[PDB]
């Protein structure tokens, strides 16, 4: 809920993008190094 297309999670128009924010985040494999 900032800038961009999809929604982060509110129902206003100017809501984060898809990827920029993603609910599901992503895995745990780059989390070692």
């Amino acid at each position: 809920g900032v800038l961009g297309n999809d929604a982060e999670g509110i129902t206003l128009l100017p809501l984060c993008f898809k990827p920029i924010c993603i609910p599901t985040l992503p895995p745990l494999t780059g989390g070692h190094a």
